[PDB]
């Protein structure tokens, strides 16, 4: 039984062994969730009336990796939005014969319940070129819509960097991808040099852009991109780069390698609620990417007295208050 509230009161970590947390409140009362699983090998999907609920809702496996071939290797980091009337999950696939040998893929569902909905595969979202493509992301402003996402340059010594494109329909990419951001900063190359799970905020005239950096263990951490949502978002000098990472470990709080994050708001629509994972210990045991304790979270979103985000930093365990009415 998953009751509404306006209020929003949280005990984290609210989902645990769930990395890449997507929660998207949708019109019909619900919060919607999609995550990585430590399989990495389906898509879950879930949803709660509250974000605290999401912890005792029943999740439903929706779609699992093929037997062979493409959408066959690793299932990364699925997000379920709405858009035209359907629902569509973004997500990252590799191979049968190369688990790591990643690209972007969708899902479409039309009926309106996606639980219980019948899901359908629409193919590869392709972008310039083929490579390591992952952590597709979209959203919509003045208009027009647009893919962020990131991917493996060749030409570049990283894993991954940050692009922008506009979109033709939610199934395709239009023009030439823009690089936004590429790491340069020590605290982005920790591990390995890294940017991937772009997440976007539209608040006080500008659009957020956060993104993780470093590798999948302690070390990882959050950076912010920033644009003025009046600007070209297709020109790379539109983005400013915040230098310091903006969320990092806490060893005070006890909480390591926070990142991949999400944004969602209180069901009335005005805090901004930040959802992304992190583990409780510092210490791994064998490699990073099947350490399964990243946990999902929650914590509200502040604002500086200028106007730009204010992350803290990654609250203890336990409850936390996030909002109540006035
Ligand atoms: O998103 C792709 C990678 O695999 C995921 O599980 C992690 O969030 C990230 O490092």
């Amino acid at each position: 039984p998953d009751k509404a509230d306006d209020s929003v009161i949280v005990t984290n970590p609210i989902v645990r062994r769930r990395a890449d947390p997507w929660v998207y409140r949708h019109t019909d009362g619900y919060y919607y969730m999609t995550a990585s699983v430590p399989e990495y090998d389906r898509i879950e999907l879930r949803r709660s009336r509250t974000l605290q609920g999401l912890s005792t809702a029943t999740p439903k496996t929706i779609w699992r990796r093929h037997s062979s071939g493409i959408m066959g290797g690793h299932i990364w980091a699925p997000e379920i939005h709405f858009i035209d009337g359907k629902w569509y999950i973004y997500f990252s696939a590799g191979t049968s014969t190369n688990y790591f040998d990643i690209r972007l893929y969708v899902l479409e569902c039309s009926d309106s319940n996606p639980l219980t909905g019948t899901w359908v595969e629409k193919g590869q979202l392709k972008t310039n070129w083929e490579s390591f493509t992952l952590d597709a992301t979209t959203f919509e402003h003045n208009g027009t819509r647009y893919l962020v996402w990131a991917q493996k340059d060749p030409k570049i010594a990283s894993n991954s960097n940050i692009y922008i494109a506009k979109m033709n329909g939610p199934l395709a990419i239009t023009g030439n991808q823009v690089m936004i951001s590429t790491p340069e900063y020590s605290w982005e190359k920790i591990g390995y040099a890294v940017n991937e799970g772009p997440a976007v905020l539209k608040k006080n005239g500008k659009i957020f852009i956060t993104f993780s950096a470093s590798a999948t263990d302690a070390n990882y951490c959050m950076g912010l991109l920033t644009a003025s949502d009046t600007a070209n978002l297709l020109d790379p000098k539109s983005w400013h780069k915040s230098p310091n990472p903006v969320f990092q470990s806490n060893p005070s709080t006890g909480q390591y390698g926070p990142g991949h994050n999400s944004f969602t708001t209180s069901p009335d629509g005005k805090v901004d609620i930040m959802v992304y994972h992190a583990r409780n210990y510092r210490d791994i045991t064998g490699d990073p990417l099947y350490d399964p304790n990243r946990h999902t979270r929650a914590q509200i979103v502040n604002w500086n007295a200028d106007g730009t985000p204010d992350f803290g930093i990654p609250v203890a365990d336990g409850t936390n208050v996030i909002y109540i009415p006035p």
